[PDB]
């Protein structure tokens, strides 16, 4: 290579070499009664990898800096440890092979570990990973135990309107197929028989099923309408709607009402509980 | 330091001064017309905070580039204006203390917030945080206004099945202990006394509880079956079934039915709401 | 990489304008595996994944808030209490 030495009277020193075959510089310094200081190299991408989400492969492509397999005999808590003391990364992507021990959903997922100090013998941290399913699962670690993982639920508004408990045979259509769906919530609206401090709404009311496939879901339940005396007691009622389930639609099927007003199915929300 | 100088016949200068110290080396150059610019210090890790999800501390060691105690007296928001206002950063990682005013939670959290313009006179951005317990949160800032912090509810299955009412007595598992959850959906699947359109399956219906330490959870209430017709009346019937939970466990405690046909527990789900 | 997505985009995570992350562990787009995270305006979280270049359907959270906790008998009608954030911040 090309060095450029400098050498003052009192051998203070600073050598700067560049590489003849790269063209990579390098830079040492020395003190009248020290040694030269150890090369120190020209900054370069990979220099950086401690502090960024991804790693850096030798083709330059950007990857995760954690991949956890179940051919690695270690579970999720370990490897994030092995981890942080092989890199001292405390903010990273990952992912995890379906049936890893302590991952954090049973199917492959990836996700992303938040931490400020990487203590391994102190752990403070949080995780959110996302499945092949697109369920989402949230944890923490607090020093060093470990919470256990929160799975949350999820929802789409299938269909919205007023439809009638007299328009029996009716079929409408869903925003997506039921069959992406494990539950559902049906909702009504409904008068009762008498008013109650001078109203018969009841506002508009869920019922929610687990979707085990039958050809008649059943909303039904009670009202209690009509202000006590000391000579009448309330009234009470009774009221169903059926409602079924195919592909992007839905039927109301059957309903029974106990008094001259109408009642109305108004929403239905799909749901999944993985 | 070494100072290189050079300087040309029109009064073009190039300063290049490494420090007898450091070895760091700083480049500073003067026009024929103007005066030296600022010294240009060499490339470094810190140079890139802006861009990085992590702060980079003076041992290379990692962390979140955004801490806010109770100390500080500043709500959550003000924190990250502060850090948008300091650092230019758009999207970074934060920890909060428990107590932060404004905080997404009142437990301390660690967390990602997201935005593409450093604009705190309009701010418009989101976040998602993770609390000691394992809680999600998510939120929004539209115009430097800020939304309600958004929790997230979280679930696991903790028994599926048929157990039939009149089974009382009998005891079965959970695949985790109860006291890991505030609320609990029991699901119970129904065959009505007549039939309605030529069905009397009703699905499978939620009873959904707060786990407030009960000796019996009484799932209870109505149907209405049969076909109307201007002489008959769909007829009505009661049931109930209660149960109990004990650690990793729970029993069939007692149950009503009001028809000679089996009806069942099918569905089991812890739930927290936190 | 993050992303911003306008309100309408056609195939969004969500109807409203949003903000989120995606992530993968390997470019490939005629074999696409990865999953994404995003907020809505309003504060929604809506999450889904691609695998293989097949897109799953976006899995939407629900939100809650405890507003108020007590024991109020069925005989104190007409008492009014008060709630630990505004209802008109809820659908349900």
């Amino acid at each position: 290579g090309f060095l450029d030495l400098s050498v003052d009277a009192n051998d203070n020193r600073l050598a700067r070499l560049t590489d003849a075959e790269t063209g990579k510089e390098y830079t040492s310094i020395k003190k009248p009664t020290g040694t030269y200081t150890a090369w120190k190299k020209e900054f370069e991408p990979k220099d950086m990898e401690k502090y960024l989400l991804s790693s850096i492969r030798d083709d330059g492509s950007a990857s995760f800096p954690l991949l956890v397999y179940t051919s690695d005999s270690k579970t999720f808590q370990q490897a994030i440890i092995d981890h942080i003391d092989r890199t001292g990364q405390t903010t990273f992507t990952f992912y995890v092979q379906g049936g890893v021990s302590g991952s954090p959903m049973s199917n492959s997922c990836r996700g992303l570990f938040m931490s400020d100090t990487p203590n391994t013998s102190s752990l403070h941290g949080v995780y959110n990973a996302i499945g092949t399913d697109g369920r989402n699962v949230t944890g923490s670690v607090v020093g060093s135990n470990w919470t256990s993982p929160k799975t949350s639920p999820s929802h789409k508004e299938l269909w919205t309107g007023a439809q009638s408990f007299l328009s029996t045979g009716t079929t409408k259509n869903l925003s997506d197929d039921i069959s992406n769906y494990s539950y559902v919530e049906v909702y009504t609206t409904h008068k009762t028989t008498e008013k109650t401090k001078g109203n018969d709404n009841t506002g508009t009311i869920c019922h929610k099923f687990y979707l085990d496939g039958s050809g008649t879901y059943v909303c039904s339940g009670t009202f209690v309408s009509g202000d006590r005396t000391d000579t009448k007691p309330p009234i009470t009622e009774f009221y169903r709607v059926g409602v079924s389930f195919k592909g992007s639609t839905w039927t109301l099927v059957d309903s029974a009402v106990q008094n001259s007003k109408t009642q109305y199915v108004t929403r239905i929300i799909g749901i999944n509980m993985p």
